C-alpha cells in the first residue's frame, strides 16, 4: 500500500506514534517518506547481506527474521513480511522498540540525514488530525 501523507500520520497517530519518545507526528511522517516515500512494500538489500522493510525500513540484521541473515537477531519477533502489510501495526510496534534502544530516531539514517533539525511539522502542515 502507498500512503498518502495526511493518511500515513493519521494511521500513525491512531497507533500512538506521535510524540513516542518526544518525537512529534512530522518527525515520523518525514522518516516514512525518505526511507520508503510512504510505500508498504518498499525492500532494499544491505551491503552486509541484511535487508531493511516497510515503512519506516526496519532492518532485518537486528529486528525482525527474513530467514537468510545469518548473524542476526530477531528483536521485534516478526517474520520481517509482517512489515510489509497494508496495515502498519507490526511496523509501529517495532519502531517504538527501536526508537527506545538508545540512539533515538537517530536509528534512521535518513531522518538523521534528511529530516533531524528540517521544518518536520511541515509534513503533517494540513491535514486534519
Ligand atoms: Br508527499
Ligand atoms: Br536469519
Ligand atoms: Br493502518
Ligand atoms: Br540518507
Ligand atoms: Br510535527
Ligand atoms: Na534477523
Amino acid at each position: 500500500k502507498v500512503f498518502g501523507r495526511c493518511e500515513l500520520a493519521a494511521a500513525m497517530k491512531r497507533h500512538g506514534l506521535d510524540n513516542y519518545r518526544g518525537y512529534s507526528l512530522g518527525n515520523w511522517v518525514c522518516a516514512a517518506k525518505f526511507e520508503s516515500n510512504f510505500n508498504t512494500q518498499a525492500t532494499n538489500r544491505n551491503t552486509d547481506g541484511s535487508t531493511d522493510y516497510g515503512i519506516l525500513q526496519i532492518n532485518s540484521r537486528w529486528w525482525c527474521n527474513d530467514g537468510r541473515t545469518p548473524g542476526s537477531r530477531n528483536l521485534c519477533n516478526i517474520p520481517c513480511s509482517a512489515l510489509l502489510s497494508s496495515d502498519i501495526t507490526a511496523s509501529v510496534n517495532c519502531a517504538k522498540k527501536i526508537v527506545s534502544d538508545g540512539n533515538g530516531m537517530n536509528a534512521w539514517v535518513a531522518w538523521r540525514n534528511r529530516c533531524k533539525g528540517t521544518d518536520v511539522q511541515a509534513w503533517i502542515r494540513g491535514c486534519r488530525l
